């Protein structure tokens, strides 16, 4: 029976990236062919059986995006037609019911406008974290999809994830662990990818790597992704007489294995048709990763994280000195995606979907 | 809702399906300890929107049997073998475990006080026992929960085969894996069940109620069934009156296949019991058209014998009917039962005598 945190006392420049508990949350539970109409509910449990698919067997899919107070005092969503779309095909793939894209979109809209005093304020370089959630939840013994699932989308808000400017990391590269089999499920944010991925995490961690860099699980021999954000490198950067880059080449690999990252899937939009520069949406052999200027990882909570360095093996693959050293073009991307998130660049591509509040 | 009257239950009818009992029984871990197990009678439990169970994945579960058996006693069927595995299964997502003592406790309290739906001797039927772990804790942060809940659940299930084994068409699923090469396939985790899902359905939706996997590495090595060991019966051999004195057991050895307990039985029988050979190797499966039998083994089973196996175009043809079923596997099946029920000594003291 535990209370709200009280919204006016919310310490925004204390905010990491952490559960907290806003006022509400949103529901809707499926069964007979049909969602039951959107409900908030304020008390941040509820009860499931025993029994519950998403519990023995794993029909358990997740969102993540963001809402932002703008410059203008303006509240955004930044791209969530894009989350509806790819939580579907998350359940589609465990055999999951999924809500529409409509009702996923009057969930956040609904959530969004009962927890608006716990949108960090403008200025903070903070922001609503949305977690969609849907799972499995009749009762069942035979393994079979569920004949029963519920929707929930929850709120938190979390505070600037680069407080105080963006800072590289080293990754090591799991050569001895898979995050997806070839033709599995990594392509889909169901649950059961995540726990698999943490033995390789805390391995990593005791070498002191904060990120772990995944290869094909069939070869080993190409770049697939970080255990929970896309790959890129760029290379090819060139620069006017004044020092500005006039051209570059944005890489990130293709493999239906890997996670569809929608910050990814921004970048490359950036990259190519705003700043008018190269894509390519290829395998990446990792014997190229050498050959990379800049490297990066990408997701919704960090944006990005600059590559400092990949180490495989013995082998180590250097791309900046220090921690205090990122990519330019890297941070050109972090501030413009940025820019456009708070609503002080215009928003070319109609990536801002705002909440009347 | 209320549980089932155990008085109202046609024990024959039953298949494999929840039914609501008296109780099940839970523990919390917090702060580096499980807490005393209790009795809860109602099938739901409060849980938090954010745990780490829902959002990331770390649920693990068990499955075993008991049975009442032919002098009156009730008993489980190897349980410290599920206790280890539930152990191995935690660890392998970086998640706490209950001490195998902690989960003799906790099925010693269940099942005396779920004593009502335990089958009654003469029906076949037997108690599924269905242990659980999840982490809890409401947590952001990809990271190993802080809180894990302990469950142990039962189900009275029926006579899987009421009236004699009947075989079944596996299919070989080539688009589809149900394990990466160095992932958790060893672990019986939530993930795997759902990830095998949408196969299933293609499977289904072609007449096939078993699907069977090759290696995903190279997918020339058999592999395992989405929720079952494979194995096969070679080189048997008979005396003067037809009866087999000799044959070979061969299962797949892989570090993404799941320890089966069922097929670790077969295996001990097959060696130690009737004195026969027990291979645990790599099966290329081009081996498998030169198998007698081929089987599907697991708590709820037993085992399945496999008619045929499709895989793209080719079909192998082990039995002409589903009717007609291989003699070493009905022996093992028969052996297995008779052993849990109490009517052929428990040599290898597999059964696990509760208090009820
Ligand atoms: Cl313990
Ligand atoms: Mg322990």
């Amino acid at each position: 029976g535990s209370m709200a945190v009280d919204p006016s006392t919310i310490d925004w420049s204390a905010l990491k990236f952490s559960w907290l508990q806003t006022r509400s949350h949103v529901r809707s539970v499926w069964r007979n062919g049909e969602w039951s109409p959107l409900e908030l509910v304020n008390e941040p449990t509820f009860n499931i059986s025993i029994a519950a698919s998403a519990l023995h067997y794993g029909q358990a899919v997740f969102e993540g995006l963001k809402v932002f107070r703008t410059v203008d005092g303006r509240v955004a969503a930044f791209r969530p037609v894009e989350n509806a779309r790819r939580l579907i095909s998350s359940c589609d793939g465990l055999c999951m019911e999924s809500p529409s894209e409509q009702l996923f979109l009057n969930a956040l809209a609904m959530v969004v406008r009962d927890n608006v005093d716990y949108i960090p304020p403008y200025g903070t370089g903070g922001s609503l974290y949305v977690r969609p959630l849907v799972i499995g939840t009749g009762a069942q013994l035979g393994v079979a999809p569920s004949s029963e699932y519920m929707f929930l989308m929850m709120v938190a808000p979390v505070g600037p994830y680069y407080r105080g400017g963006l800072k590289s990391v080293n990754a090591i590269v799991m050569d001895e662990f898979d995050r997806a089999a070839p033709y599995g499920v990594g392509s889909k944010k169901c649950a059961g990818n995540y726990a698999a991925s943490l033995k390789a995490q805390s391995v990593a961690l005791k070498k002191s790597f904060p990120i772990q860099l995944y290869l094909d699980a069939a070869t080993h021999t190409f770049v697939e992704e970080f255990s929970t954000s896309n790959f890129f490198g760029i290379k090819d950067i060139q620069r006017d007489g004044a020092g500005k880059i006039v051209s570059c080449t944005y890489v990130t690999p293709k493999s239906p294995s890997i996670l569809p990252s929608i910050t990814n899937k921004t970048l490359r939009e950036l990259i190519s048709q705003y700043f008018g520069w190269k894509v390519d949406v290829r395998e990446v052999p990792f014997t190229e990763v050498k050959t990379f200027q800049e490297c990066g990882a990408t997701g919704t909570a960090v944006v990005v994280t600059p590559i400092a360095s990949i180490t495989r093996g013995s082998t180590v693959i250097d791309f900046l000195q220090s921690d205090d050293q990122v990519g330019e073009v890297t941070k050109l991307l972090y501030e413009t995606v940025q820019g456009i998130q708070y609503g002080v660049i215009p928003d070319r591509f109609n990536w801002n979907h705002y909440i009347d509040v």
